[PDB]
């Protein structure tokens, strides 16, 4: 799978809120464009004469994740934070010279990421009461991945002691992006748990946070909720749920070639954090059926 690269993979099943640290800092900010910035503000302008409704919004960039030495007490995480914008995504990650940004930063910096914009995503593995995992289908008409099959998630917008408040916002924005787009209400949800970070290798190494969430709702409960919304409810067309028995073998099936880079990351992330046993029980061959 070369389009996903795991960055982190969470210790204990999960890292909870309470576990993670932030540093939020311009040390951790993309570096102005060797010849200037004025690339990023001319490919914006193009685009704004194109289509004048587009709006800029500020976003967290991710410099680096840093896990604790396993087994230990007190703060597990050390997520290392800046700021981006989605025009400066548009004029680095999305431009068709990413690769040679990514070359410049290597030989520059000794970073492939130095001059990447590099927003933070959020997805969630979201496990139904009657253990299936929640599905949904891309639209046709979007820039990235048209019509591939995706999981809940967005990227979320900025407004340890600026830094608890940036961890809130990160475990807050994967529940508020499934009440807005699976439709749930949000007492039928349990707090995320962070399961790692994944890369994006064909969006020039943009890294999502993949969490689990539980929900108390059937498969059959959440579909009507979804759908009771309407077309104008939901950006994606589609939902559909598959069984956590079998989100262990996805890989080898026809629907892992129609997953977006970042949904595989939550899927390969929840099959090592969540799946994959450790103990006698779970691990005895009735439960755990070998091949
Ligand atoms: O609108 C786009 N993507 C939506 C998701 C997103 C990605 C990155 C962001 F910074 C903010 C939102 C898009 C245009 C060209 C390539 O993707």
């Amino acid at each position: 799978d070369p389009e996903v690269t795991l960055l982190l993979q969470c210790p204990g099943g999960g890292l909870p809120q309470e576990q993670i640290q932030a540093e939020l800092s311009p040390a951790h900010d993309r570096r102005p464009l060797p010849g200037g910035d004025e690339a990023i503000t001319a490919i914006w302008e193009t685009r704004l004469k194109a289509q004048p409704w587009l709006f800029d919004a500020p976003k967290f960039r991710l410099h680096s994740a840093t896990l604790a030495p396993i087994g230990s007490r007190g703060p597990q995480l050390l997520l290392r934070l800046g700021l981006t914008s989605y025009r400066d995504f548009l004029g680095t990650n999305w431009s068709s010279s990413a690769a040679w940004l990514r070359q410049q930063g290597a030989t520059d910096w000794g970073d492939t990421q130095a001059y990447l914009a590099d927003p933070l995503g959020v997805g969630a593995a979201l496990a139904t009461a009657d253990d299936f995992l929640v599905f949904l289908r891309r639209s046709r008409q979007v820039a990235e991945a048209p019509g591939l099959v995706d999981v809940p998630g967005g990227h979320p917008e900025p407004q340890d002691l600026a830094g608890q408040l940036v961890v809130h916002e990160l475990f807050s924005s994967v529940l508020q992006e499934i009440c807005d787009e699976v439709n749930l209400p949000l007492l039928t949800l349990s707090q995320p748990l962070l399961l790692g970070i994944a890369r994006n290798e064909t969006s020039a190494g943009r890294a999502s946070a993949e969490f689990y969430v539980q929900c108390s709702l059937t498969s059959e409960q959440v579909r009507k909720h979804y759908l009771s919304g309407g077309p104008e409810a939901h950006e994606s067309t589609g939902i559909f749920f598959v069984e956590t028995q079998n989100v262990r073998r996805l890989p080898e099936t026809e629907m892992w070639a129609e997953l977006c880079p970042s949904a595989k990351g939550a899927i390969i992330l929840y099959n090592r954090v969540q799946g994959s046993p450790t103990g006698a029980a779970l691990g005895s061959p009735a439960l755990l059926p070998p091949l």
